[PDB]
């Protein structure tokens, strides 16, 4: 489940073949202290080809859908998840907007949704950063800095599909 890489420890943690929780940056180096039984994850090839993915998507550069490389998620829910995960259904890499909207669009408030995507099981997959409050910008666990670079990167880089027109 703990596995280092580049600058991060990412906890990845499923119960089969269905993800429910692989997240977490860099911290501590001796965090291995903190888990006394797992330090390993299986570092061969399921580890680095998903890791390799994982920092993809992060750097706006996985294209496509890209919903299933990242295995299947299942319950851990903050309160909250399951709206908002609705949402990254919808919007991609090119909107932006805050939990007002969101919450609203389905039966909600932007208060019950904010600690939803604040803990959410997976960061790297939902569309927490296209959702700030009423000024800008607005997390707590983990973003900021993240939050802001992957916001103007989305915005930068425009990929589009080949031009093939076959009549």
């Amino acid at each position: 489940m703990i596995i280092q890489i580049e600058e991060y420890f990412i906890g990845m943690i499923f119960k089969g073949n269905q993800l429910v929780r692989n997240t977490i940056p860099l911290r501590r180096e001796e965090i291995f202290n903190f888990m006394d039984g797992e330090v390993v994850s299986n570092p061969e090839d399921e580890h680095l080809k998903v890791a390799e993915i994982i920092l993809k998507l992060y750097f706006a550069e996985i294209d496509d859908k890209k919903v299933r490389e990242l295995i299947s998620y299942k319950l851990e829910v903050p309160e909250f998840t399951k709206k908002v995960l609705d949402i990254v259904k919808d919007i991609e890499f090119g909107k932006t907007l805050t939990y007002g909207d969101i919450a609203k669009k389905l039966n909600t408030s932007p208060r019950a949704v904010g600690m939803a995507l604040k803990r959410n099981p997976l960061p790297l997959i939902i569309p927490c950063h296209r959702v700030v409050a009423k000024n800008s910008l607005g997390g707590y666990s983990y973003g900021l800095d993240k939050k802001k670079f992957i916001l103007e990167r989305e915005r930068l880089n425009m990929v589009s599909f080949k031009f093939n027109k076959v009549y």
